[PDB]
């Protein structure tokens, strides 16, 4: 997968087509935000129909293209499924797909919550790979593009976070995969993968309240960099408050490794 | 919190362990080194004829008890009662091995999403279950939990997508409730394994689409134990040096330390 070679300039999304998921609230939002300032086309996607709105308002009078939301519950693939459908119509195509969305979670030990394993699975992994089903052949024709937000959660091990944790290790292994896979059956289609540290949305705050006192970083500054990160087509991106943790998070053997196995075969 | 010394055949004698996809390959391999050291052993696995055979050469080879219950962990209510039928049997648990794992070829993935969620079942879902079920036992005994991933449980690579997830899925839930025991007190051992191309008969006729030389499954399934036994965190087995020494990430473990304190 050829990064491009050139700084990022907001016209590079300017009449691109893009889907954000989880995008009523924190991060999701704030990337629909800046797409709209980038004159891109708009779906975004969540269960709450009344914020859901409120954010398609905004992104229309801070010059979208044009902006849509469709609610409904990514724990339903063939809502899932549905919803690419939807909106690859309401925009004429497909240029990014921006995997956002997860289940609600908070900080516990886990105690046998089975369930909570299940629905982080769901929710968190499998949609993505059903939502990624159903956008390729769109993004295909154009080239384009799919984003998957994960954490540091998704890289090193903490505890509070098992189902969680297990959900975006799947992302990692599952997209970092079928980024080989396309490859070699040369598919022009670009993956990234976001490994974020903590953010200043409202749910983690309230969730990590007195719990752990650390800097977060903001939300709006993360969410420009998510995106330009997919619109340079890189592999991975990296975002803390902290430059110690966003240098020293990279896997720099295993990079290696990967490569030194592709000329073996 | 590992032993620092070396491990000899007695620490599994008379211990209680259950080993699952024991019905060939590494799980097979697992059960017999385990009767040859005195333990008790309950295996099991879909197929019950081939188990019956498993069974039958663990009493042969010195098990101190050998029994099997059949089914699929496809079905997490059997794999519940699994884990329940087994250590009542036993009398309890000491070590869960969990080793099984959905058919698997190579292959581009195709849409194929029904792969992808049965792989995530069984290859990752089943392992939660079957531990939520063991736990109670294991903290009675202080035992030891072994979850056996791969290479591609720790890198990536084409042909094995679903795989892959559902290996990392293992890697990012067990490490993090082992930090989770570290910090609860809860002196219940976490082994993750990380095996490359192993001379299974299943994992030969699945590749041979390319040449590589692989480790012997009875060695591979012997060292598997040994980290058990010992209580490492994980266990590195490929045939080749520069893998694992390569394979290794040390900087995770010193950034896990550096965030922890
Ligand atoms: N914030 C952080 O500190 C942080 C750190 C590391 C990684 N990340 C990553 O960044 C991403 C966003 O995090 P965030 O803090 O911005 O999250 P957030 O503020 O809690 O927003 C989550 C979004 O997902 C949607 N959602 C929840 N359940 C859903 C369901 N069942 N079906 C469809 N949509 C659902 C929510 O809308 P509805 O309630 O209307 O459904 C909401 O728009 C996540 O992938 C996370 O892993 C964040
Ligand atoms: N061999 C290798 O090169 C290699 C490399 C890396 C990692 N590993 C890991 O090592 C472990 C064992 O590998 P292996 O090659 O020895 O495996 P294997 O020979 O293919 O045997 C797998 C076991 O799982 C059982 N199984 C299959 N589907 C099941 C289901 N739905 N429910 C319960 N049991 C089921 C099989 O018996 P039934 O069909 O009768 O149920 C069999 O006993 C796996 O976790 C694998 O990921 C192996
Ligand atoms: C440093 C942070 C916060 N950690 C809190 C932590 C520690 N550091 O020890 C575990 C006590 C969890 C690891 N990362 S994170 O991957 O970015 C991350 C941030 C937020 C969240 C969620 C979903 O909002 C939350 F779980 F909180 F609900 C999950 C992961
Ligand atoms: C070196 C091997 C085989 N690789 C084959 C490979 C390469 N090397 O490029 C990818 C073409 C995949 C990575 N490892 S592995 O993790 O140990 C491993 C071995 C066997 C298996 C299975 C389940 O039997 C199989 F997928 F084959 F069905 C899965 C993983």
């Amino acid at each position: 997968q050829q990064p491009l070679n050139e700084e990022f300039r907001p016209e590079m999304l300017q009449g691109k087509k893009v889907i954000v998921t989880g995008a009523s609230k924190g991060i999701g939002r704030e990337m629909a935000y800046h797409l709209a300032k980038m004159g891109a086309h708009v779906v975004v996607t969540a269960r709450s129909k009344e914020t859901l709105q409120k954010v398609v308002s905004h992104c229309l009078e801070l010059g979208a293209a044009s902006a849509h939301y469709i609610a409904g519950t990514m724990e339903d693939m063939t809502f899932a499924e549905q919803f690419v459908a939807q909106a690859g119509k309401l925009m004429g195509g497909l240029d990014m797909l921006i995997l956002n969305h997860i289940t609600n979670t908070s900080l516990n030990l886990f105690h046998d919550d089975i369930h909570h394993v299940r629905k982080s699975m769901e929710v968190n992994f499998l949609s993505y790979v059903v939502l990624t089903v159903a956008a390729l052949p769109m993004l295909k024709q154009s080239n384009g593009s799919i984003v998957v937000v994960s954490s540091l959660a998704g890289k090193v091990a903490y505890p509070m976070v098992a189902a969680y944790s297990a959900s975006k290790f799947a992302l990692d292994g599952f997209f970092s995969s079928i980024r080989k896979e396309y490859s070699v059956s040369r598919v022009n289609v670009s993956i990234t993968l976001c490994v974020l540290g903590l953010i200043d949305t409202e749910t983690a705050m309230k969730a990590v309240s007195g719990i752990v006192h650390m800097q977060a970083a903001p939300k709006e500054e993360c969410a420009l960099e998510i995106i330009k990160g997919g619109a340079l087509r890189q592999e991975e991106v990296y975002y803390d408050s902290s430059l110690w943790t966003t240098l020293l998070i990279r896997n720099p053997s295993r990079k290696i490794l990967e490569f030194l196995y592709s000329t073996s075969y």
